């Protein structure tokens, strides 16, 4: 990913977009009760924790385009990756308006929250007004879909959440480019059932993890999973996609029966984006808060790993290739012992930044006893062996805890953070209740005791 060029967006016909000055973040009743060294993001040139320039950092992601074709051993992982997903019989058609605007089996409706994106955001108009769960109205958006098109702007908010020290002092927010409602519904009915097809075909066959439930679903990996792991972490994923990527993307789609739209990976890779009174041109890097992204991150990680395999070690068989990807997060595996650091190396050619997992200093054996996958570590149940419980370490949890966005959301956001917590077991768990406990708000609390848990687990496989 690369910036072309950069301007004030009146200079182009565009208008200024105001972007919340305030985090909307504040220590929460559990701030002192547990301990964290996480503060908001920087939002504005202005925070006085600052120690260099805002602007720059925030756009120093985009590294630039290490490759430009795509060479022989990308098609060859685009061929192998295409012939799997092509057993799910993946449904071509079209998604109709309804569908992709309120949900349907395998795909959630519009979120109601999230940004609308330009024009809209610039003219006052909200989501709340362009449609509605009960009626399913899809008139308003058809008349709105007519009036200014798609293919529009995107429109760049720098992510209010949590960030260490670090981050904050050198600047290093993360942005969410908001994809205009219009594209966001086009590329829906574009893609819809091929979101719908992943959501609900979780595993190695889609070689994503995106929509997985992780109570149930990592019971399944071991299996999924060859005898020897693999993994790395990526700096800058998203940013660091170079054009060829998605025109490997692309040659996927064409070859899954999806030929006819492959025009929005276009809009994915090569856009036009707003900042504040700043617009800009982007080309390669995946953008975060667009349709399908996570899908999209995901099947080009597909490809990136199939891509080193194929050329660090000639010879390698991708049917032997267990995988799982959720956007950059990948669990890999294969027969025989791969050398991750041959890999990373393999990497930096085609614009990749790949260092150790889970921030080792060296890369390192993975085992089960130290991968982590969505930041959780797998163990097995003490007592049901072949159940395997998802295991986020408490010390997540209690950096999200000493925080909120809405009072009100308080009572949702600490009760999801119990089913995440109990799997650390049940004197962890206990420990988590009675701090939470002893303050006033969490003693008002609704919360789930550790047997009852347990049990629901256990019964819900």
């Amino acid at each position: 990913g690369e910036i072309q060029w950069m301007r004030p967006s009146k200079e182009v016909g565009y208008p200024i977009i105001n972007a919340p000055s305030k985090t909307k973040l504040e220590p929460s009743a559990f701030h002192y009760v547990f301990e964290g060294v996480k503060e908001p993001a920087v939002l504005t040139k202005n925070d006085p924790r600052l120690k260099t320039d805002f602007e720059e950092a925030i756009f120093s992601k985009y590294v630039g385009n290490k490759i430009t074709e795509v060479d022989e051993y990308m098609k060859e992982a685009v061929d192998h990756y295409a012939g799997q997903l092509m057993s799910l019989d993946i449904n071509t058609e079209q998604m109709c308006l309804e569908d992709a605007m309120y949900g349907t089996d395998g795909l959630e409706a519009l979120d109601l929250s999230t940004s609308a994106g330009y024009p809209y955001v610039a003219m006052g108009k909200k989501k709340r007004d362009i449609l509605n769960k009960q009626t399913r109205d899809t008139k308003e958006m058809q008349k709105l879909l007519d009036t200014y098109g798609i293919n529009l702007p995107l429109v760049t908010y720098v992510k209010d959440e949590l960030r260490s020290k670090t981050k904050v002092e050198q600047g290093k927010s993360r942005l969410i480019e908001a994809s205009s409602l219009n594209d966001s519904v086009a590329m829906r009915m574009a893609f819809g059932n091929l979101y719908a097809a992943f959501h609900k075909n979780p595993g190695v066959i889609t070689g994503s993890a995106v929509g997985c439930d992780p109570d149930l679903f990592w019971s399944k990996i071991p299996v999924l999973m060859e005898e020897k792991l693999f993994a790395f972490d990526y700096t800058g994923y998203d940013a660091s996609l170079s054009p060829a990527w998605f025109e490997a993307l692309k040659m996927v789609l064409e070859k899954i029966g999806f030929g006819d739209r492959v025009d929005y990976i276009d809009y994915l890779n090569h856009s036009h984006r707003l900042y504040k009174n700043k617009t800009y041109c982007v080309k390669g890097g995946m953008p975060s808060g667009c349709s399908g992204t996570s899908i999209f991150n995901s099947m080009i990680n597909n490809l990136i790993i199939r891509t080193l395999l194929l050329k660090t070690y000639k010879g390698i068989d991708l049917d032997h290739l267990k995988m799982i990807a959720y956007g950059d997060d990948v669990i890999a595996s294969y027969p025989h012992e791969v050398d991750a650091s041959l890999l990373a190396q393999s990497g930096k050619d085609y614009g990749l930044t790949m260092t150790p997992a889970d921030k080792s200093a060296t890369f390192e054996t993975v085992t089960w006893e130290n991968v982590t996958f969505l930041k959780r570590f797998f163990r097995a149940d003490e007592k049901y062996p072949f159940l395997i419980h998802p295991v986020m370490p408490m010390k997540e949890i209690h950096e999200s805890i000493r925080w909120t966005k809405d009072p009100r959301n308080t009572q949702d956001h600490v009760r999801s953070l119990c089913l995440l917590a109990w799997h650390n077991g049940e004197e962890e768990y206990n420990k988590f209740l009675a701090k939470i406990r002893s303050v006033p708000i969490g003693r008002a609390l609704d919360l789930p005791e550790y047997s009852t848990l347990y049990d629901r687990w256990l019964d819900s496989f």
